[PDB]
C-alpha cells in the first residue's frame, strides 16, 4: 500500500482569487482492511481542515482514497511544509510524506520572444517562440495570447536546469503563415512567483 | 529487473557500438545467483555480455548484462526480450525493448538568434529549434569554427499536437563571439535525417 503527495498547481498559489490545494493520493489500499485515516500537519502542527473526499475502485482490484487540504498562498509562498499521515492496518507504522516549496533564492524569469527563422517561411504554418530564461523556482506557467483573446496551439517544454542553478523553458505557438505576415501582435504570459505582480506579458510581430 | 535502450547517437553512426542494457537492482545476499537468457525476436542469443555481480551495499546487489545490438536490427524494430532466472523469483521475470513503431519523420532545424532585448547582457542566447521529427530519439550538438561548444542545454522531446516531437537548444556564448560574426552551428542526428545527420548555422547579420 503505496503513498502520493503533490504540490498545487503553480498558477493556483500565485492569484490571489485561485484556490490551491496539496493532494494526497493513496494507491493501493486493499479490500481486506479498507479504513484510512488522514491526519494532516502543517509546520508540524495538526490541521483539522482535511478534506477526505470519498473513494474509486479500480481494474486491478484495489482502491484509491484521496485527501485534500487548502493551503494558504502565503504559508505555501513562505515554504511551510505540509505533512500527510496515512494510517492503514495493512501498516505496521503509519506511512508519512513531507511537501513543500522549493527553498532558495527565487529569481524573476526573462522573458524573450523570438521570431520565425526565414527558413520556415516556406511553410503555411509559422513558429513563434518565447524563451523564459534564469528562473527560479521551477514552477511557472506560460500562455499565448492575441488580441486580448487567447491561443491554444502552442506547446511547451519542461523547465530545464540550467548551468548556473536557474532554469529555462521555451514555448512554441503555432500560428498560420499569412496572421504572422500581416502584423498581428502576439503575447506571451508568464506567471510565476518572482515577477512583479506575479505576471509579466512579452509581445511579438512582424516588423 | 529493468531494460535500457541503446543510446541515439550508437544506433545512428555505424562506428559505434549500439547495446541493451539488462539492469537488475535488488537481488538478495540469501539466493545470488542469476541466469541471463537474451532473445531477440524470440531467437535466443548468446552472445551474452552478462558483466560482474557487484554486491551492493544495501545487501543488495546489482547485476548487469549487456547485448551488442545491429545498428539495423535495432532500426528496423526488432524486440530485445530478457530472461532473468533467479530464486527469489517462481517464474523468471521478463522485459522486451524495441525502438518506438511509426513513421519516422524528418526533423526541421531552424536557428534563431537572440531577442534584441538580451544584448543588454554580456552572455547571449542562440536557439536551436528542432521541430517535426519521430521517433523522438534524437541528438543535438553545438560548435563553432570545427570546434565543440560545451555551454549548452537541451529540453527533452515534447509530444507536439500532431504526433511529431519539438525539442530546443539553447546554446550560451559571450555577447561578444556574436556581435562580432562567428557562425555557430546546430548539430542534429536522427533516422530519418539523410546520412542521419543535418547541419544548420547562425550568425550575425
Ligand atoms: C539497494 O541498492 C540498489 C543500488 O544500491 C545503491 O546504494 C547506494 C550505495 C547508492 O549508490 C545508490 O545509488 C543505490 O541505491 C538500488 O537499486 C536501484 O533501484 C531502483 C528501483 O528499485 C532503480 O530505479 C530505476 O531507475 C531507472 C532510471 O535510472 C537511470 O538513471 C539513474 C540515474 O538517476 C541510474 O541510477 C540508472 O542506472 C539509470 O541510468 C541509465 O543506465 C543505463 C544502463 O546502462 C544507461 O543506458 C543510461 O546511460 C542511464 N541513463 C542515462 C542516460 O543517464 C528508472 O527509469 C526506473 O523507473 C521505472 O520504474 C519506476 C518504479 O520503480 C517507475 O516509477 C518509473 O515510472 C519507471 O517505470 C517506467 O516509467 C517510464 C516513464 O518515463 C517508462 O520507461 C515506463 O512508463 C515505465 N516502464 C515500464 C513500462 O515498466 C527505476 O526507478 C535504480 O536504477 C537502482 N539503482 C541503480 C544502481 O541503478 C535499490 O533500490 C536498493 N534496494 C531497495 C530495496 O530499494
Ligand atoms: C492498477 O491501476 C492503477 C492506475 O493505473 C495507472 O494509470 C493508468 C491510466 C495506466 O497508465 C496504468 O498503466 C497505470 O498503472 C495503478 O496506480 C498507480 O500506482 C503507481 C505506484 O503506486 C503510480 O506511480 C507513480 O506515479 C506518480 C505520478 O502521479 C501523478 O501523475 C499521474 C499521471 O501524470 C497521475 O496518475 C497521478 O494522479 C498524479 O497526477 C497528479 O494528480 C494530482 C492530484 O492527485 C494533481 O494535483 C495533478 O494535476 C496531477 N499531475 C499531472 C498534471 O499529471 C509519481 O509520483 C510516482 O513517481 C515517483 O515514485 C516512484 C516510486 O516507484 C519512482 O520510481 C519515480 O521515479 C518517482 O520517484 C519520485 O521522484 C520524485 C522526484 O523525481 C521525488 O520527489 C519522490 O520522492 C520520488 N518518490 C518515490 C521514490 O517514491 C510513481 O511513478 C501511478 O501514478 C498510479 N496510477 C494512477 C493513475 O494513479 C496501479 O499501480 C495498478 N496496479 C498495479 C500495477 O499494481
Amino acid at each position: 500500500p503505496s503513498v502520493f503527495l503533490f504540490p498545487p498547481k503553480p498558477k493556483d498559489t500565485l492569484m490571489i482569487a485561485r484556490t490551491p490545494e496539496v493532494t494526497c493520493v493513496v494507491v493501493d489500499v486493499s479490500h481486506e482492511d479498507p479504513e484510512v485515516k488522514f491526519n494532516w500537519y502543517v509546520d508540524g502542527v495538526e490541521v483539522h481542515n482535511a478534506k477526505t473526499k470519498p473513494r474509486e475502485e479500480q481494474y486491478n482490484s484495489t482502491y484509491r482514497v484521496v485527501s485534500v487540504l487548502t493551503v494558504l498562498h502565503q504559508d505555501w509562498l513562505n515554504g511551510k511544509e505540509y505533512k500527510c499521515k496515512v494510517s492503514n492496518k495493512a501498516l505496521p507504522a503509519p506511512i508519512e510524506k513531507t511537501i513543500s516549496k522549493a527553498k532558495g533564492q527565487p529569481r524573476e524569469p526573462q522573458v524573450y520572444t523570438l521570431p520565425p527563422s526565414r527558413d520556415e517561411l516556406t511553410k503555411n504554418q509559422v513558429s513563434l517562440t518565447c524563451l523564459v530564461k534564469g528562473f527560479y523556482p521551477s514552477d511557472i506557467a506560460v500562455e499565448w495570447e492575441s488580441n486580448g483573446q487567447p491561443e491554444n496551439n502552442y506547446k511547451t517544454t519542461p523547465p530545464v536546469l540550467d548551468s548556473d542553478g536557474s532554469f529555462f523553458l521555451y514555448s512554441k505557438l503555432t500560428v498560420d503563415k499569412s496572421r504572422w505576415q500581416q502584423g498581428n501582435v502576439f503575447s506571451c504570459s508568464v506567471m510565476h512567483e518572482a515577477l512583479h505582480n506575479h505576471y509579466t506579458q512579452k509581445s511579438l510581430s512582424l516588423s
